[PDB]
């Protein structure tokens, strides 16, 4: 019987809260979807309400868009149906936490805020059980959301510049150390270093500052924001949990599952921290990132997920072969940066030092061309930002020595991406040569 | 011609940036909103993207759901059609303050959390303002999730009692300005106060307080969570704006616009300080609440929107007086709550002190009989709330003088609301009272 | 139980086929039609297709639009579901037409053509039954499809002009049964009459061809092509019925349901007779005509519909107040047809006769006003169609005393529909007569 | 900019009236969509409607399931939007016969009719032309739809047994010019030839047979309900065409173009005839079938369908490789049928002769298995349907020499269709030798 079989499925996912292999067809996900919201109170027939917050909607459109759940999530029960909802998402990213590289995760919820918001989370939680402490030592990543995110928590970050290791930056660890002892552990909030990030900064020693935070007794939270795509940053969290200290690691819902920005997650190794961090929360939140979530691991299963993981590394290594050609092309050359699983950058030398901002035009030339997310990284950039001033701000580092552009082969990406980017490219960097050689 | 007409609709929007009187047909809104994502990268024809944040989506589902915008708000541009919807919702929302009774209100903005971490946003704002600060005073109002936001931004809230006037609970100002003096002003992160609130407490006396405020030059943050749809709340805003010293005042999305949780409006007089606390926020946040409230206030028009504020009073003076009448068969009382406009409370006295937890079991009998929002309040509930003992529990004093069972009538309340209510509540009090007599 | 309610209301469908007295909520019939889906070969999980009508989809939003019902509708199983919907919507439909006014109806069936191809196949079935007939024996009525339906049939349309009494265009019962006895009843397939059309047509003499069509013994099919909406067509059906012979009764689904143009609905008297059409319908249908207006029917209930029916007689009365004022106001009339329930008109005296085209004019301008529907009906317009030359076409006769303007108040009108074209009505005609008076 | 590049499509589409290349993103296909409703009056903001077919919609989920064209279609306008929909849909299938194998077809219109009765209509119209015609000279297929057409038409079909030639049955020319020269041509209406067929029946010799009508002026009609989605099948029209009289030729849309049930398309190579047809059909008609196949070709573009069709011939040889190694480890055998280009048959010899209706009940047995499509085609069958009894009825012959199982590799199938059939087939013919082998 053919309702039987989408009741298989359905008992499947509720009983062990695993992944499907396989994706499930639109109408098993939707009769479920439906299932679920007949759950919960505001679309119960026999009901009447007579309290504030009766999840009412006036909009059929909005009603309709979010398949009926109106009543959010929390951490009787007013929305059984969104109860189940936040459940079963939150274990189908345990498991997807684990598939992507992190096997030993031991807990996680998705927070409906972004991960600059869900750091700060993380920050607010450390508060309580730190009251004597007031900075956190963050190895330079020039990125305003997560700057900004310790500053919004109430704490002074302590800017660690990071280490020209050939055209790599990289952790510099004994400025880490020497910061903690100048300002005394008892002082340090916690260590919030970085893994995916933009060429030619690579992910942050995590082994290494996980086995500092060990020795000294701080916290370690790792902004792990579009790290989550990458087995090898998954294997360095990993790692790092397992050889030293690493009490939460938050990734982003929209750069990791190619859904809408809104949602992130919080993981950790102990689950009564990271529960702790959930409870900290005030009141009810959106269920709208979890249902995105929830949508689109049951439509891709495992397999879809896998495949998708294993595209972006022959997408990486595509851009790479494509951009090297180009830039070899155009008498540059490809940064080495073989510790950045993501992102890489071909420098602009040839267009730099004729003191007409041309570095910064070729950015916006690709970006009038319809070319998103690239990057135009000019040297001298000075920036401020909620109390720090970066000197050669989009760098990390005040004297990198060169200019150069970053692209990424992130989840989702296209062969056409790369290869209108390619024929973009080619096509401005001959446009301002021809104009700077009068 | 056809086009034309639904053109001028959408002009008028742009360049007033207010609500139509009338409100749109669902055609017009969705050329709209079709047109608005045409503006977003993620969707251009010609677009390839190389950076970590492309606004791919993996789920036709999800992306059809969002009307295809993926890149969210913030505060050259990635997503031209998601800002431009960012700032008419803004403009929409700040014009209906002003429908709703607040005519003098400066400044605006959505946000996509809740009300409870919406104050801790502000909260987290002032600490850069009031370095010296560590203290939140708070009129008591038994509700976790405002109570939590002052400990979740990191601060003691300071629990000021009520006074028993009549039935109603009220301000304590004379125990408000007797801790402003123990405890120093400086010393004094916000005065927050609270609105709509369950009878039979009262909405807070935000004019005394306001000018409490002003001469002792400390902030005020006014928790209005479900206090927009009521023209006495907002007056109660605007007065003390007028009279004193009003910072900020927050309000609920879901419970004022009968649209899923998850957003909430922070607004104020002062237009720099309402941007600082925009400013504050860390990183892009979720598009869905404000695309919520766009298309619902869209589709209500202002003509819409205040017909159902008209139809709020209306139904609440049927609540009133179907309870009353209710109540007085069964030999109990309409607690005399003049100055709540929202909710109400009849009181439980029949049923109460046989010491078998029957107020506690009504509340489950209406549960169990779809009655949602209904609150029965025992007396002598002690808990524990994030380092707070309170004692009374769910009735926002020690020592309330009876046990009683509040209803409210809030915005999209129905006729059979209050009709099913006093129906199932007359069967439910008969079996408690035949139970207790032998 | 949240679910267990909408299995009752599912169930009680199931088992009897009836309208329900209240609409079902919108979630209980995507739930429904969602379980009917899952029915069809092409949903289950585990099919395997090897045949050339698999139901296959190339396209997610063609899928989706139409619920996943794929199949269409015939008359194990390839499609199970999509046999429950066509059963279920002809009992809907059958129980509709008694609440309507054809008590007696026995059988019926929704036919995914128009009503002009409903009559056509009508046709066709009598063929077979009546292999000597060649003519179609019909009151004249200046509408080109039902006129089409006996040519496309085969048949030779025997045109019987109408009778002026007073105003009103009536039935010329002599002249019919002049016809039946010149050409011969044997040689006559059927009599064709019509209940709801353009005033001053009034509905046919029902009750008289009944018992001419009885006495001759000559078959008598009923275009009732939008007289479902009203009881007093319905009434006058029911009473032919009871008084003589008709054997099949024609409607659109669009003009009495509110629906897309696509489907109508064959009853009759005589069950056998009524299948015997249906069984003449070669090969499967489209299902998207029945799914239309099962959703309209689940969604109105019996109440809804008949509210709408109820309402369409108070819009009656509200247009003919209106039209009959403004009408006088030009020094017009309205034509006195008090045996035309739905369709009206005014005299157009004061404008026609000048020899300048301006009864054919205002329609015209009517039009650009976006006024649609109405019909400015001249003196003297020849037209031939299908091998009959219509003088007097508009008027339903050759020499008909007036020129006028047509409306009618169908289901679903509303009071801006009156007040908009009375405003516009009155603004044309204004221009039209000082254009005219120099 | 974004708006102009979905300008672009939109206007090579209207001014072309083809296919684009490439298929159109969701966006753009929703754009033009919207677009086109709001030139339909029901869809004006200013529209006033005093009619009795006002496209007026009671239910939302009907409305916009229907992208809001709730006018129908025909062959000022009330309709516009529909009307170019209909026009451009007409251009598109047009283009697509081209691309399909008939380049030099004329002209084509979809009826919203499947496909039995838009050949109903066919010989509908040729009645007219043909008035002293009664007869249909038809090459036997056992498929009870366009047997039907010719009998609801309201003529006599006279049926053409096959010819066997080696396990083939094919057209008998001889038997077809007999009939021809026995009844006289003056008195056919038509000659009514299939395509696409159940194997072991193939095509019919169109060229034979066009000659012949081209030779006797007797009109040709083509059944090729199936065939677009052939190559092979369209190519033999295109020869017809070419050397001898081919009037018309039908075919289904659910069937070649993946879409629901409900549609046909009726083509031809002179104008003005083609044209007789459409004009043949009283009143509006359901857009619904246009719209589908729309979207579909819009979606898929020239190369999305290229590509299926492709595919269907790969999953042909698939499905023949694979039934063929089945069959023979069966003892069975693939018939040998060049001929038919999408429908294969193996032999069930070793299960047959048992009188014990096992090849009835192995079909049942795929059947319970969720295998849709496949036919067991047993000995000895007789059916009547309409007025002719059919020896052998499932087998095209009275005398076919086995039984046999009917598969086919039809546009859309899917290695999993294939595979699972196999698989299925396997262990039921398995079980059947199991349980007749004591
Ligand atoms: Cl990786
Ligand atoms: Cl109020
Ligand atoms: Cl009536
Ligand atoms: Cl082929």
């Amino acid at each position: 019987e053919a309702r039987r079989a989408h009741e298989h499925l359905i008992r499947l996912l509720l009983e062990q809260g695993k992944c499907p292999e396989d994706g499930w067809d639109e109408s098993t996900l939707e009769l479920f979807l439906h299932e679920l919201a007949v759950m919960d109170s505001n679309n119960f027939l026999g009901n009447c309400g007579v309290g504030e917050r009766e999840g009412r909607v006036a909009s059929a459109l909005v009603a309709r868009r979010h398949y009926r759940f109106i009543h959010g999530i929390g951490r009787q029960p007013k929305a059984a149906g969104s109860s189940l909802l936040n459940k079963i998402t939150n274990s189908l990213v345990l498991n997807v936490i684990k598939l992507a590289g992190v096997h030993s995760v031991a807990s996680c919820f998705v927070v409906p805020m972004a991960t600059g918001m869900s750091l700060t989370l993380c920050f607010l939680t450390l508060r309580h059980k730190r009251p004597k402490a007031k900075y956190i030592i963050w190895p330079r990543i020039d990125q305003k959301s997560c700057f900004k995110s310790m500053v919004t928590a109430g704490f002074e970050p302590v800017v660690i510049e990071n280490v020209l290791e050939g055209d790599e930056l990289r952790t510099d660890l004994k400025a880490v150390e020497a910061k903690i002892q100048e300002l005394g552990p008892e002082h340090i909030l916690c260590l919030h270093s970085t893994t995916a990030c933009f060429a030619p900064r690579v992910p942050d020693r995590l082994e290494e500052l996980a086995v500092i935070c060990a020795n000294y007794d701080i916290p370690h939270v790792v902004n792990n924001a579009y790290g989550l795509q990458s087995s090898k940053c998954m294997h360095l969290i990993q790692q790092g949990a397992r050889v030293g200290r690493i009490d939460a690691f938050v990734q982003s819902l929209d750069k990791n599952f190619m859904v809408p920005v809104g949602g992130a997650i919080i993981a950790g190794f102990n689950e009564p921290f990271i529960q702790d961090i959930s409870k900290m929360y005030p009141g009810r939140a959106s269920a709208s990132p979890s249902l995105d979530v929830l949508i689109t691991l049951l439509s891709l299963g495992c397999s879809g997920y896998r495949k998708l993981l294993k595209e972006r590394k022959e997408m990486f290594v595509y851009l790479s072969t494509q951009l090297k050609k180009l830039a070899e092309a155009h008498n540059e050359r490809l940064l080495q940066t073989p510790h950045n699983p993501i992102s890489l950058a071909m420098t602009l030398k040839t267009i730099d030092g004729h003191h007409d901002k041309a570095v910064t035009q070729l950015g916006s030339m690709l970006f009038t061309r319809q070319v998103s997310g690239a990057r135009a990284v000019p040297l001298g950039n000075v920036q401020t930002v909620s109390g720090h001033t970066f000197r050669g701000f989009m760098s990390h580092a005040d004297n990198y020595p060169c200019a150069y552009l970053n692209a990424a082969a992130a989840i989702g990406m296209k062969m056409q991406d790369v290869d209108l980017f390619i024929k973009r490219l080619d096509k401005c960097l001959n446009i301002v040569r021809k104009e700077q050689t009068r």
